[PDB]
């Protein structure tokens, strides 16, 4: 239900911002699909989308395809770009992301 939280424009916007040039950057993304803005209570919404299998952490597969919750035709994040926002969202270093962390990731954004 990622459309309750963002809009379409926003999503749309967010991703067709980079190009193979960029760098996916979640801080550039996060600003412009619309997060900053959001209450805390709605990026914790967003992060339990994200949590696909609903375990209360963002594991790494989950990650890699968090693209896919803002829109579910867009691929996923290459392994090195994964790994890049697993390590600055992953704050305790045990491999995956959870409520905290996340909010961190947007607040970081
Ligand atoms: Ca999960
Ligand atoms: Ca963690």
């Amino acid at each position: 239900s990622m459309t309750d939280l963002l809009s379409a424009e926003d999503i749309k916007k967010a991703i067709g911002a980079f190009t193979a040039a960029d760098s996916f950057d979640h801080k550039k993304f996060f600003q412009m699909v619309g997060l900053k803005k959001k209450s805390a209570d709605d990026v914790k919404k967003v992060f339990h989308i994200l949590d696909k299998d609903k375990s209360g952490f963002i594991e790494e597969d989950e990650l890699g395809s968090i693209l896919k919750g803002f829109s579910s035709d867009a691929a996923d994040l290459s392994a090195k770009e994964t790994k890049t926002l697993m390590a600055a969202g992953d704050k305790d270093g045990d491999g995956k992301i959870g409520v905290e962390e996340f909010s961190t990731l947007v607040a970081e954004s």
